[PDB]
C-alpha cells in the first residue's frame, strides 16, 4: 500500500488531536466546581494547553524533520495520551463531591485561597493539560510535512483534503460522548446514585472530567501504536529559522493568513452571541440542529477543495489564484449579511424610557418613569419580561407589575403599570417570562443568514485545505517542516488567543447593560444595541477580510514575478 498505511495512522491522530481540543471545552465547566477553584484561575488551566503548544511547536519543528518522522509523532501522541490519564488522576485521588424575578414589594475565592497554600489537586490538571500541548507539537508540523516529500505526482493535494475530511468527525464524536458522559455523575460506580440529589440541570452537579479525559487519553494512546512499526521511508536552527523570513513571498504569506484566520475563528466564536442578539433566535434551537447539517457541508468542502486541485493541473501560482477566488466569493458573500439585518431590540428603560413616551440618547442615568417610580426595586437585577404590547421590559418588578399566578410557571403577571399604555385600557397588561418572540416578517430574515452562512462556509472550506497546501510549496524543500511549525505558531499565537480577546475589547464598546459581579464590576452583558454590535462585528470582521483579499493581490502580483 506505500504511504497508503501511514495515512491510516496519520488520519487517526487528527480524530485524536481534534478530540482533545474540544473535550477541553466541553468539560471545562465541570472542573470549575468540583475543584473548588477560583473564576480567575480557570481560565488560566485552560491556557495551560495552548502555553505548552507554543513553547514546543517551533522548536520541534525544525529538529524534528532531521530525525525519523513516523516514529517522532508516535512519541509525541503517546505523549498526549498520557497527558490525558494525567488531567483526569484527581478524581481517583479525591474524595467524594460534596453539595455544600420578583413581585414588586410596593465566599468562591477563600476556598480557593485555602486550597492554594500548600499542596492542591488544581495543579494536577494543569501539569496534565500542558503535557497534551507538548503532545500535540509534532502531529500536525511533522506529520504534514511527511505526505508532501513522498507524495507521488500532485497527489498530496487530495490525501490533504480526505485528512481534513476525517477530521470533522472528532468533534462530532465529541459532543456525543462529551454531552452523553455530563449526564453521567462524577463518581459513577463509587457512589450509590440513587441518593445524589443534583440533576444534569442543577447548577451544582459536577460532570465527569475524569472519564471525559480517559476517553480521550485512552484514544489517544491506542492512536499512537499503529505507527511505531511503519517504516521510515516507504547554530542550526537559528540560521534555518531565520531564512524561514527575509522570503518575501513567505513572510507577507504568514501575516496574510493570520488576518484571514482570525478573522475566521472570531467569527467563530463570536457567532452565537451576534445571532442570538440580532434574530432574537436562541442558539438553544439553532446549534442544536444547524451546529449539525453543518458538519458534513463543511466537510465535504474541504475534501472538493483537495479534489480540485488534484484533479486540474495546477501550480504554485494556479494554487494561490484559486485560494484567491475562494477568498474573492468568502467576502462577497460575508459583505451581504450587512443588508439582512433586522430592526433594534426595544427595552424600556434603556433605548427608551420606561413610560415609552420618547426615546433616551443614554442608557446611562435613565431617569424613571412615573410608572417606574412607583415600585422601588434594584436597577441591577435582569429579568426580560415580554408584554401584551411588545415592548421588552428589564425586570418585571421595574415594570410596575405586583402580582403573580404562581410559581407553577411564568406566571402572566396580572397587571402592569408601564405595560398598560394609554389609549388601550380595555386591553390586558399582562406580560409573559423570557425575550420577547421577534416579528414574523424578521424570522423570514433569518432564514437568510443561516442560508448564506452555510454557503460562506462551504466556499471558506473549499480554500481551508489550499493554505497548508500553498505553504509547502512556497518554501525551499529542506525547511517545509520549519515553515509549517512557524506558520502554525503563528495562527495559534494570534489568530488563536489575541483574536477573541481584541474581539471581546471591542465588542463590548457596543453592549449597554452589564450584569453586576460580587467581585468583579462587570460580569456579563445582558444585551447589546443591536446595530452597533451587528456594525462593530460584522465590519470589523469584514474589515479583516478586506485586508486579507488586498494581500493575495499583493502577493499574486509577486508570486507571478518570480515563478
Ligand atoms: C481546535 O479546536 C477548533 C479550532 C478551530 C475550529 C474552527 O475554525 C476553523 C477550523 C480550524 C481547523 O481546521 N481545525 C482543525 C485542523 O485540522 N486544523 S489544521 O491546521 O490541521 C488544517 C490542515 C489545515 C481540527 C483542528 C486542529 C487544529 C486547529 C488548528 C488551529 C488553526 N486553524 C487552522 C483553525 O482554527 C481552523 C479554522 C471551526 C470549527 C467547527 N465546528 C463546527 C461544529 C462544532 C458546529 C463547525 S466548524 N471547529 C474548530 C475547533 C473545534
Ligand atoms: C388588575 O387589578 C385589579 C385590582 O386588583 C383587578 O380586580 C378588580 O378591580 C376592579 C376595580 O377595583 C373591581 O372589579 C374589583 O375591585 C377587583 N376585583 C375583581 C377581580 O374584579 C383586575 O381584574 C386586574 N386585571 C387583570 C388581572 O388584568
Ligand atoms: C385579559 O383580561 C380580560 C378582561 O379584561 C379577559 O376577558 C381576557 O380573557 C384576558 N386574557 C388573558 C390573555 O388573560
Amino acid at each position: 500500500n506505500g504511504l497508503k498505511m501511514f495515512l491510516a495512522a496519520l488520519s487517526l491522530s487528527f480524530i485524536a488531536k481534534t478530540l482533545g481540543a474540544i473535550i477541553m471545552k466541553s468539560s471545562i465547566i465541570h472542573i470549575e466546581r468540583r475543584f473548588e477553584i477560583s473564576s480567575s484561575l480557570v481560565g488560566f488551566i485552560d491556557g495551560s494547553f495552548e502555553i505548552g503548544n507554543l513553547l514546543v511547536i517551533v522548536f520541534v519543528s525544525y529538529f524534528g524533520s532531521k530525525l525519523h518522522r513516523p516514529k517522532l509523532i508516535g512519541i509525541g501522541c503517546f505523549i498526549m495520551g498520557i497527558g490525558g490519564v494525567l488531567t483526569a488522576l484527581p478524581h481517583f485521588f479525591m474524595g467524594y463531591y460534596r453539595y455544600s424575578l420578583s413581585t414588586c414589594l410596593i465566599e468562591i475565592v477563600g476556598k480557593g485561597c485555602l486550597k492554594e497554600s500548600g499542596s492542591y489537586m488544581w495543579i494536577y490538571v494543569f501539569m496534565g493539560n500542558m503535557l497534551r500541548g507538548i503532545g500535540e507539537t509534532p502531529i500536525v508540523p511533522l506529520g504534514l510535512s511527511y505526505i508532501d516529500d513522498f507524495a507521488k505526482e500532485g497527489h498530496s493535494s487530495l490525501y490533504l483534503g480526505i485528512l481534513n475530511a476525517i477530521a470533522m468527525i472528532g468533534p462530532i464524536i465529541g459532543f456525543t460522548l462529551g454531552s452523553l458522559f455530563s449526564k453521567m455523575y462524577v463518581d459513577i460506580g463509587y457512589v450509590d446514585l440513587s441518593t445524589i440529589r443534583i440533576t444534569p440541570t442543577d447548577s451544582r452537579w459536577v460532570g465527569a472530567w475524569w472519564l471525559n479525559f480517559l476517553v480521550s487519553g485512552l484514544f489517544s494512546i491506542i492512536s499512537s501504536i499503529p505507527f511505531f512499526f511503519l517504516p521510515q521511508t516507504p547554530t542550526g536552527f537559528f540560521q534555518s529559522f531565520k531564512s524561514i523570513l527575509t522570503n518575501p513571498l513567505y513572510v507577507m504569506f504568514v501575516l496574510l493568513t493570520l488576518l484571514q484566520v482570525s478573522s475566521y475563528i472570531g467569527a467563530f466564536t463570536y457567532v452565537f452571541k451576534y445571532v442570538e442578539q440580532q434574530y432574537g433566535q436562541p442558539s438553544s434551537k439553532a446549534n442544536i440542529l444547524l451546529g449539525v447539517i453543518t458538519i458534513p457541508i463543511f466537510a465535504s468542502g474541504m475534501f472538493l477543495g483537495g479534489y480540485i486541485i488534484k484533479k486540474f493541473k495546477l501550480n504554485t501560482v494556479g494554487i494561490a489564484k484559486f485560494s484567491c477566488f475562494t477568498a474573492v466569493m468568502s467576502l462577497s458573500f460575508y459583505l451581504l449579511y450587512f443588508f439582512i439585518l433586522c430592526e433594534n431590540k426595544s427595552v424600556a428603560g434603556l433605548t427608551m424610557t420606561y413610560d415609552g413616551n420618547n426615546p433616551v440618547t443614554s442608557h446611562r442615568d435613565v431617569p424613571l418613569s412615573y410608572c417606574n417610580s412607583d415600585c422601588n426595586c434594584d436597577e441591577s437585577q435582569w429579568e426580560p419580561v415580554c408584554g401584551n404590547n411588545g415592548i421588552t421590559y428589564i425586570s418585571p418588578c421595574l415594570a410596575g407589575c405586583k402580582s403573580s399566578s404562581g410559581n407553577k410557571k411564568p406566571i402572566v403577571f396580572y397587571n402592569c403599570s408601564c405595560l398598560e399604555v394609554t389609549g388601550l385600557q380595555n386591553r390586558n397588561y399582562s406580560a409573559h417570562l423570557g425575550e420577547c418572540p421577534r416579528d414574523d416578517a424578521c424570522t423570514r430574515k433569518f432564514y437568510f443568514f443561516v442560508a448564506i452562512q452555510v454557503l460562506n462556509l462551504f466556499f471558506s472550506a473549499l480554500g481551508g485545505t489550499s493554505h497548508v497546501m500553498l505553504i509547502v510549496k512556497i518554501v525551499q524543500p529542506e525547511l517545509k517542516s520549519l515553515a509549517l511549525g512557524f506558520h502554525s505558531m503563528v495562527i495559534r499565537a494570534l489568530g488563536g488567543i489575541l483574536a477573541p480577546i481584541y474581539f471581546g475589547a471591542l465588542i463590548d464598546t457596543t453592549c449597554i447593560k452589564w450584569s453586576t459581579n460580587n467581585c468583579g464590576t462587570r460580569g456579563s452583558c445582558r444585551t447589546y444595541n443591536s446595530t452597533s454590535f451587528s456594525r462593530v462585528y460584522l465590519g470589523l470582521s469584514s474589515m479583516l477580510r478586506v485586508s486579507s483579499l488586498v494581500l493575495y493581490i499583493i502577493l499574486i502580483y509577486a508570486m507571478k514575478k518570480k515563478y
